[PDB]
């Protein structure tokens, strides 16, 4: 029993992490094989922040103007492209601690693990969602930009996320590692606002299953309702509309707690017209998001 | 900018983590020198769980009764003794990826981070805190045992905690290194309730100053107060009471931010006593006391 916002072990991407130097400004990368990943936005001085022409700035860098440091050794740089807003620095030895590895690019409301390092050096671990507005809501400083957002499916870290830059609205945004930024943002010091931050409707009764498992049970009601009825209420409270596809993935959590679909959609449409009236469900005074119905499955499960 | 839950990279501990099984009873256990570290209680059968003689049930047990599996290899056990509810089972080989380590008894209020472990296998890594009536309300199921907690001074491991058994309430109790249990539990099926669980009061104001450098601030009111003043309230609302030490050891983060210790506490007495009428402090909608002073100024300075 008892519920927590897990992370993977960040054991595996630990050994990719390196310091990739251009200039005055240092930053993380990614070591995968002889290929080490960073933002393109190191080859960038403040100067250049507002309105970079990246193509044109990595014109003047070569291969020995990128130094990168694993742990406390230098590794030489044999070759340098720019893919989309991430620069791939080929190293003339592949690290010897690369996993079995994939790049995938997730939808929103789908949930990782970020191991947030400074120099290359990792600091500390935490569990993240991909916001429906293509934004993440990190612990992130000046020098974590190449800290990287990840999935392991037992032995293999599928490789989601690399973080590139704060809006000035607190929140982050990056990339996948194709260099393709989630959502419209682009790697400039620009007026850029994020979209408006929906609750993930399936994340949030994935938890609500997760908390009748563990036991917390108070916010169960006598009522059921229907998609279209529930994604009425859902719109006012800006959460997303709920699909039959979000159902059926919820189908194997519905089947272990013996509660239907649609009158935890009840409970839930209850709790967003009522509030919790100060009370609380797995120790939260509102409804989390950031558990996917996959999550509390491998929590609730043990899944190693 | 962004405040999150955050963990301490689990690579070091990861390398630490064996699965010990005593006849059909399987469980973690770490992997230290040429010592594994396991608790007690795997010895027992489900018969013994209520009234365990654990020195008479270690008298039927040799060294080949104890299966240490590292990985995929077998790990041969050349000598095991019991150290109050901890085995220490001596092993051939020395771990070759030990750590710097030491081991800590930590004081409730204390933060760590938990790598949560079934059949010596890490599943997930998650951030926790010594409850101040000596439980832990973390995320652990049958297996979970000799998970460990620990905190990172850069490359020096403290393991502060392993895990022995969930409360019929729902929380952990578990053990320091040296095997005595926090708290008054035993390592016994019996009838076991938890004190009152106060809220840590000086890792409610850390985390209020964390806010207030993160820019939530709307909770920053015109008052002050004094110790002996909050600590009337404080009482009242089952927070622990306020010393000159916790004052002292949030100086830093008055410093920082340039709010007195005194003005916060008295913005804290105002969310007691009013709540937070709908509001979200660093997006939670309850007071969150599992972040240290220390944690704080460790997250907002990037320490690796
Ligand atoms: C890791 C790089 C960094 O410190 N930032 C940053 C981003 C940029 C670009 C995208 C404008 C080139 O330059 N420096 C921070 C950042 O995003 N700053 C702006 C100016 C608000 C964009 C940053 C701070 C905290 C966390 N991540 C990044
Ligand atoms: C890891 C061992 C286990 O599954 N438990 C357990 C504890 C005990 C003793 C302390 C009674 C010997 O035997 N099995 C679970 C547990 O604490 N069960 C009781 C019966 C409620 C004590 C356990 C479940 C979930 C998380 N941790 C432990």
């Amino acid at each position: 029993s008892g519920f927590r916002k897990m992370a993977f072990p960040s054991g595996k991407v630990e050994g990719c992490m390196v310091q990739v130097t251009c200039g005055t400004t240092t930053l993380n990368g990614l070591w995968l094989d002889d290929v080490v990943y960073c933002p393109r936005h190191v080859i960038c001085t403040s100067e250049d922040m507002l309105n970079p022409n990246y193509e044109d700035l990595l014109i003047r860098k070569s291969n020995h103007n990128f130094l990168v440091q694993a742990g406390n050794v230098q590794l030489r740089v044999i070759g340098h492209s720019m893919q989309n807003c991430v620069l791939k620095l080929k190293v003339d030895t592949a690290n010897p601690k690369t996993p079995k590895y994939k790049f995938v690019r997730i939808q929103p409301g789908q949930t990782f693990s970020v191991l947030a390092c400074y120099n290359g050096s990792p600091s500390g671990v935490y569990q993240c969602a991909m916001r429906p507005n293509f934004t993440i809501k990190g612990s992130f400083l000046n020098g974590s930009c190449g800290s990287v957002g990840f999935n392991i499916d037992y032995d293999c870290v599928s490789f989601c996320y690399m973080h590139h830059m704060e809006l000035p609205t607190g929140v982050h945004a990056g990339t996948d590692l194709e260099g393709n930024f989630y959502g419209p943002f682009v790697d400039r010091q620009t007026a850029q606002a994020a979209g408006t931050d929906t609750t993930i409707t399936v994340n949030v009764l994935a938890w609500l299953y997760a908390a009748v498992i563990n036991g917390d049970r108070w916010f169960l009601n006598r009522f059921t309702t229907t998609l279209n009825d529930f994604n009425l209420v859902a719109m006012k409270y800006n959460y997303e509309p709920l699909t039959q596809d979000h159902v059926d993935i919820l189908g194997p959590l519905s089947a272990q707690t013996g509660i239907a679909v649609l009158d935890m959609c009840a409970s839930l449409k209850e709790l967003l017209q009522n509030g919790m009236n100060g009370r609380t469900i797995l120790g939260s005074a509102l409804l989390e998001d950031e558990f996917t119905p996959f999550d509390v499955v491998r929590q609730c499960s043990g899944v190693t």
